[PDB]
């Protein structure tokens, strides 16, 4: 059949019972706040801001956060950040191409052959629409969180909760250490787009679309891909018209539309309007309820850094960034999904990218030598046609220019550390995330001599409408380490180097399991914040404090995923003297995609990363320190 999996329980069967996001005590997220800003401040900065803490939490604080309380329990049905996260994404005006939008890229089908352009093309886009049909269905599995596998992802199990009501499923898993996880965002993943708007932007669904959306060489080209009736079109046939895109012979157009995408979402709202204005919204419509954006790339990949700037952005042309995800395959197959960041999160985008590339690889829809079908593709394809007036080739022009000259600021590259990981470090009774994390301030220090602002996602999809909170890695316990081996290693026994990353490992790891229960101070901050202007009210002073705008200034921008389906994925840096680093660590390696833009160098980053994680080792086997 068309579906990659059978669930007996209904895909949303844990939904209607999940527990709600918690707020914190303000006391604790005061207290959170000021340990984070421990490393970052000087003593006088820091009384500064201690004070200024003292005065939130029993003055103007205490009331916002009455409020937000009373807010939370008039709105059981979701959680206290969705609505201020959603508008953080939406009313961003900034292009969401490097700011916003990231990728993660798919490893080959171990099978040669099968990476040809139009056989994992066709292989890929099946797939990913068997995900449709299978979610559709409720017959997707429910997404969980197992503290054991071995007990509670069975099928005697999964045999009695689905006889337990929505109303009280979540608490059958719970009983069993199992953590069914919000769906939410799984409506956005097909169908669907961003419209800029004045103020903020528009997420748009259309459910009843059947056809595909498919970019190669700028060019915009639709066909059904589920027929009349819900069922996948013959893949035969949909390898008969990817071949006959492929095929086109075409130039480039003189003004390819999808550069407008790219734009600030103002200037983009606007020329959107013009577009409409000029009789294109039918088209328009085509573009924007299209199952998803495929993009057929005509070249092969050279490297990692060529693969890592043709996943994140390209050249302009042939990504329709406002989708909520483009699937990219390159000339040799090399595939990737890059997705905009307002209606999703790591966590769904990767169950989608996992069973797409278990189905696409174990069970291929086409072989390299399947014969396309004999179909009319030139009927069954349209090619869309924009009527361009003189201000939008303008405003095409213009936002060429502003793509161009940000692309060109932009580098990345990355480093395999072979040597050791998650085996290792496990022996050694470390976190191998913790030790990551140590890794990237022990090099910012070696690189520029400074404690910065670090940021590391952590989901929170275990709550209702959960989407992230903050992990604060740069800690006391980080900058004292991280001291101790870049600035007088000769000062510190081998002894006490290994106890100052056991303290690391420890404080990461309590970082880590309270951010996933809502217990980090960031978001709560946040919705605070949020509540004041949303009333009409001045920033609280605590929000003019220098220190909080520089905690909020994330020069580490870090953020993993562990799958054997992942090759490697990347974003943009947050800010412009930023890194985005990209990371994960596997049982034996571990590996780092880091971007840059002028102000810092990713190459240097990651040679002082490199040698970081040698020193680390060193003194782990108990070896004194190469200096
Ligand atoms: C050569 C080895 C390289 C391997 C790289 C491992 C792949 C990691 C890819 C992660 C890309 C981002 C995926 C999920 C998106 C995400 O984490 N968004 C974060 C969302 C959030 O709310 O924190 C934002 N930010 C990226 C800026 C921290
Ligand atoms: C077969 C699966 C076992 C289901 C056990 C149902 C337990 C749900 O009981 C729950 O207890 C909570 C604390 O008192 C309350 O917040 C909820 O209102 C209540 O429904």
């Amino acid at each position: 059949d068309d579906y990659l999996q059978h669930s007996i329980v209904p895909t949303m069967h844990y939904q209607d019972s999940l527990p709600r996001l918690p707020i914190p005590k303000l006391e604790d997220t005061m207290k959170r706040y000021l340990n984070a800003q421990k490393p970052l401040l000087d003593d006088s900065q820091f009384r500064r801001t201690e004070a200024l803490c003292k005065n939130f939490e029993t003055g103007v604080g205490k009331e916002l956060h009455a409020h937000l309380l009373a807010q939370d329990k008039q709105n059981k049905h979701t959680s206290y950040i969705s609505g201020p996260w959603f508008d953080m994404y939406l009313t961003a005006r900034d292009s969401i191409v490097l700011n916003f939008n990231p990728f993660m890229a798919f490893n080959p089908d171990p099978k040669s052959e099968y990476n040809d352009q139009l056989t994992r093309a066709t292989n890929l886009t099946v797939s990913a629409v068997r995900f449709l049909k299978t979610l559709q269905a409720g017959l997707l599995e429910p997404e969980v969180f197992h503290l054991n596998p071995s007990k509670s992802d069975t099928d005697a199990f999964k045999r009695l909760i689905r006889f337990v009501p929505p109303s009280l499923s979540w608490y059958g898993a719970y009983l069993v250490n199992a953590y069914p996880l919000d769906m939410s965002q799984y409506f956005r993943l097909f169908n669907s787009t961003r419209i800029p708007r004045p103020n903020r932007d528009e997420l748009f669904t259309d459910t009843k679309a059947r056809h595909l959306l498919v970019l190669r060489k700028g060019h915009f080209y639709v066909f059904d891909v589920l027929d009349q009736d819900g069922n996948i079109v013959n893949p035969l046939e949909i390898q008969a018209h990817l071949k006959y895109i492929l095929s086109d012979s075409s130039p480039v157009p003189e003004f390819p539309v999808a550069y407008l995408t790219s734009e600030n979402r103002d200037v983009w709202a606007e020329l959107r309007q013009k577009l409409i204005f000029d009789g294109n919204e039918e088209t328009l419509k085509k573009v924007d309820s299209a199952v998803f954006c495929l993009c057929l790339d005509d070249f092969p990949m050279k490297d990692l850094i060529h693969l890592s700037h043709t996943m994140l952005h390209g050249d302009g042309t042939n990504r329709w960034f406002d989708k909520s995800f483009n699937l990219i395959v390159a000339e040799d197959g090399t595939a990737a999904v890059h997705f905009e960041h307002s209606w999703g999160d790591g966590v769904a985008v990767l169950r989608f990218f996992n069973e797409v590339f278990r189905d696409s690889t174990q069970t291929p829809a086409i072989t390299p030598q399947s014969q396309p079908a004999a179909t009319n593709s030139s009927a069954s394809v349209e090619t869309l046609s924009f009527n361009l007036s003189g201000a939008l080739k303008a405003g095409i022009t213009a936002a060429k220019e502003k793509f161009d000259t940000t692309v060109k600021t932009l580098s990345i590259d990355s480093i395999q550390f072979q040597r050791g990981g998650k085996e290792f470090l496990k022996k050694k009774q470390l976190s191998p995330d913790a030790v990551a994390q140590l890794a990237f301030q022990m090099a910012f220090l070696r690189q520029y001599g400074q404690t910065v602002a670090t940021y590391e996602s952590c989901s929170t999809a275990a709550f209702k409408h959960g989407r992230t909170e903050t992990i604060r890695p740069a800690s006391i316990f980080t900058k004292r380490c991280s001291e101790a081996f870049v600035r007088d290693p000769s000062k510190h026994s081998v002894g006490e180097l290994q106890h100052m990353m056991a303290e690391c490992s420890k404080y990461h790891g309590q970082l880590t399991k309270e951010a996933a229960m809502g217990q980090g101070f960031d978001r709560h901050l946040y919705a605070l914040r949020y509540l004041a202007t949303a009333r009409g009210l001045n920033l609280p002073e605590l929000y003019l404090d220098p220190a909080y705008q520089q905690m909020n200034h994330n020069i580490l921008s870090t953020s993993t995923l562990n799958s054997p389906a992942v090759s490697l994925g990347g974003f943009a840096p947050v800010v412009p003297d930023g890194f985005g680093i990209a990371y994960a660590v596997h049982d034996d390696w571990i590996g780092c995609n880091v971007s840059s833009y002028s102000g810092r160098n990713a190459r240097e980053f990651l040679h002082c990363v490199q040698k970081c994680l040698e020193d680390i080792f060193d003194a782990l086997e108990g070896k004194a320190i190469k200096t």
